[PDB]
C-alpha cells in the first residue's frame, strides 16, 4: 500500500476489461464494470497532471518511457470512449498492461540481460525453427498417407510440431505410425534439449549482470 | 546416511498423518477402517503434543536462538485439529489435519536457505511474475479477438481466452480449448515459444540466487578460514 | 558416433539386448520371431558370461583400486536372467533381462559426476521434493472442496485430486480431470504457475551442484599448475 | 540490420515458406506456379551465392571456411538433383536443405559447438539415464496396467509410448493409466521428469558459464 501505486488501479481496470466480455451481463453489472473502469480512467488522468505538472525531479534525467505509459492510459480509453460505437470499445482500456511495468524495476535489467544475450538468444530462437521446420517435414513425409486431415501439409504438421517441442501437447494430433511416434519420442527429448537451453543462456544472462556489479564493485574497491 | 537420518524424526509423522486425511476422504469406507484411519490421527496428535511439551519443556540449549517459526508449528499442530474436532461436527474436520504440512518444512533446512534466495531475488522474481501476468493477458486479449466468432463457446470471453493462456503459456495444454482459425494458432506457436521463455527467466533467477548463496559463504570464509 | 563404436563396447551390448526383451512382449509374435528374439537374449546373456570370466579371472591391474560397482553389474547381468529362464515357466521371464539396464550405467564417466553432485545437494534435492509434496497436497485439498459437488466422480477424494494435482503441478495434463468451476479454474491457474516455479527450483539446484564440480575442477590447478 | 545483411538467412525464410505452400492441398494454379517461380529465384540467388565462395581467395592466408562451403554446395546441389530426379510434386520438399542457411551466416553455433563439447560426456550421460528411466518405468507401467489396458498397455513399445509422453511433461492423454498402483507410479515418473529438465538445463548452464570463464581468458590478453 506504500509502493505499488498505480499497478494496483490496473488490478481491478484491466479485470473489469475482462468482466464486460462476458457474455450474459445485467444491465446493471455492464454499466457498473463501465464507471469502475471510468473511475480508474480517472485516476490515471490525475496522475498524468501529476508527473507532468509538478516538476521536482534535478537536473539532467530521462523521462521518456515514463510518461509515454502515463500518456496512453488515459488517451486510448477515452478514443475508444469516442470514436468506437460497439461494446469493443472497452477492450481498448488493455493499454493499462503498460501501467505495471511502469514502476516496476527488473524491466531496466530484463533490457540489459536480453542486450548481453541477445546474439545468443536469437540463435535458439533461429535453431527452434529449424528444428520445428525439420521436425514437420519429417513428420508430414511419414504421417501424409495415414492422416491426410491431420498431416496433409508441412503447416499441418508444423501445428504438430510446435505443440510437442515446446512439450504442451494438446492431444489433437498424434502419429500414428511406429516410424512416427519414434519420432514423436526424439522431438520430446529434443525439446527438453531446448528447454534447457533458454534456461543456461539466461542464467548466464543473469549471472554476468551480478558479475558486472561484482568486478564494478571490486574495481571500485582497488 | 545423514539427510535420511536427521530429520525424519519430527517430520516423518506428517507422512501417515497427511496420508489419514486423504484416506478420510475416499467414498464408501467400512465402519472398522473409518475409525482405524481416525485413530491414527490421533495417536500422530499426541504423538504431536508430547513434541509441543519438549519445546516448552526445554527452557536452556545455548545462548540466543530464535525458536518463533519452530514452536509455531509445533502449536498449530495441536491446536488446529483438536479445535477442528470440538467445534466442527461434520466429518469435514480431519481436513484441518492439513497443518500438519507445516511439520516437514521447518523442520529441516533448505528452507532457511531458499527463504534468503527469495528475498535476495525477491525484485526479479516478482517482475517475473508481473511478466507473465501482462503477457498472459495481452494474449488472451489477441486471442478473444481473434476466435469469438468461429467456436463460441470458447474464447468467447477474455476470461475463457485467459484459461487458455495459462494452459498455453505454462505449456500445460489440457487440450479442452484450442483454436481452429490460422491466425489464432500462429498466435499459440507464438505463446508456446515464449512459454519456454519464462521456464528460462524463474530458472534463470533462482541459478542466480542459490550461485550467490555460495558465494555469500564466501564473505564468512575469507573474514576467518584457518 | 565414430569413435564410440569401440569404446563402451559392454554398452553396445545392452542395446540390443533391451529391445528384445520389448520385441517378446507384442503380442501375436510368430513362432519363428518369438524363437529368434529369444535366442538373440541367450547369445547376449551369454556374451556376457564371458565378460563375467574376463573380469573375475584376470585381476592384474594396479595395487590400489576399487571396482565393487563394476563387478556387482557383471553378476547380475548373468545370474538374473538365467535364473528367471529356468525358474519362470510363464513368458514373463524375459522381462527379468531388463537387469542390463544397469549396463550403460557401467562404463559411463557421467555417473561418478552426478552421484557426487548430487550427493552435494542431498540436502537441497530432498528439500524441493518435500517441497513438491507439500504443496502438491496443498493444492490437492483446495481443489477438493471446490470441485466436490460439481464433479462427482473426478473430484470425490483428495488421491482423485492428488491425481490432478501431479498432472497439473508437474505440467503434464492430459485432460482426464480438470476443475469446472471459474474458482477451481483460478486455483488451477496457480498450480500451473508455481509448476513454472518448481521446474526452475530443480534447475537452479542442479545448476549449482554442477557449477560446485567446476569448484572442485581446482584440485588440478592448485596442486599441479 | 547487421545480421539481416546478408541474404543467406533472409532468403532461407520465404523459400521455406514456399516448400510449406506447396505441400498445402487444393492450392490455385497461379499460386502453385508462383511459389515454385519464387524457388527457382532463390535457388539461383544461392547459385551466386555459391560463386562468389568459390572464387574468392583473396582474404586471409591461411584459414578455414569449410562449414561454410559445404551448406553453400548443398543449397544449390541437393534441388538441382531433385530438379533432374524427382517427377513427383515431393520435388520442392528437398529445398529444405535451405535450412542450413540461417546456421550459415550466424554467430552463436560456434558457441554452441564448444558448449555441447565441453560438457560431451555430460550430455549423452543425462540422455543415456533418460533412456534407461525411460525403459525401467515402460516396464513397470507394462505389468501393472497390461490386463486393464490391453490397447494402451498391452505391450513394452505400447508403453513406451506413454513413458516418452509422461516423462518428457508432453503428455497427451490417449494413454492414462487407470489402476492406483500404475497411477502413483504416473505421478512419480512426471516428478522424475522435472529433473531431467532441470539436469539438461544445470549440464547446459554450466556449459555455458565455462565459455564465459574463458571470455575473461580472452580479455587477458586482449
Ligand atoms: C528415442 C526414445 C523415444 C521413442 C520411444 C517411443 C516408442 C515408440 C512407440 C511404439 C508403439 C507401437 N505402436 C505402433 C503400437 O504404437
Ligand atoms: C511463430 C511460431 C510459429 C508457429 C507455427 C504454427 C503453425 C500453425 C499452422 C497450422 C495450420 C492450421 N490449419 C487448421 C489450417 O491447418
Ligand atoms: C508421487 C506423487 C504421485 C501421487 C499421485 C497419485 C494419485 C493417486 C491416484 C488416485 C486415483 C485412484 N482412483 C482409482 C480412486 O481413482
Ligand atoms: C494464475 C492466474 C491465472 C488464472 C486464470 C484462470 C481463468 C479462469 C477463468 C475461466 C472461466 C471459468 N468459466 C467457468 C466461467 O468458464
Ligand atoms: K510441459
Ligand atoms: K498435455
Ligand atoms: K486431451
Ligand atoms: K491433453
Ligand atoms: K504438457
Amino acid at each position: 500500500i506504500y509502493a505499488p501505486l498505480n499497478a494496483v488501479l490496473a488490478a481491478p481496470g484491466l479485470l473489469a476489461v475482462a468482466a464486460l466480455t462476458i457474455p450474459d451481463m445485467s444491465g446493471r453489472s455492464r454499466l457498473a464494470l463501465a464507471a469502475l473502469l471510468a473511475v480508474i480512467w480517472g485516476a490515471y488522468l490525475l496522475q498524468l497532471a501529476a508527473t507532468l505538472l509538478k516538476r521536482r525531479a534535478g537536473v539532467v534525467r530521462d523521462r521518456t518511457p515514463k510518461i509515454a505509459i502515463d500518456v496512453l492510459a488515459v488517451l486510448v480509453p477515452l478514443a475508444a470512449f469516442l470514436l468506437d460505437g460497439s461494446p469493443d470499445w472497452s477492450l481498448y482500456c488493455a493499454v493499462w498492461l503498460l501501467k505495471p511495468l511502469r514502476d516496476s524495476t527488473f524491466f531496466p535489467v530484463l533490457g540489459r540481460v536480453l542486450a548481453n544475450e541477445a546474439r545468443n538468444l536469437i540463435g535458439v530462437t533461429t535453431l527452434f525453427g529449424v528444428v520445428l521446420f525439420a521436425v514437420a517435414l519429417a513428420a508430414y513425409v511419414i504421417e501424409r498417407d495415414i492422416q491426410p486431415e491431420k498431416f496433409g501439409s508441412i503447416p499441418q504438421a508444423m501445428w504438430w510440431a510446435v505443440v510437442t517441442l515446446s512439450t504442451t501437447g494438446y492431444g489433437d494430433t498424434i502419429p500414428q505410425s511406429f516410424a512416427g511416434r519414434v519420432l514423436a519420442g526424439a522431438v520430446m527429448m529434443s525439446g527438453i534439449g531446448i528447454f534447457g537451453l533458454w534456461a543456461g543462456i539466461l542464467a548466464t544472462g543473469f549471472y554476468q549482470e551480478v558479475r558486472r556489479g561484482d568486478f564494478v564493485r571490486n574495481w571500485q574497491l582497488v
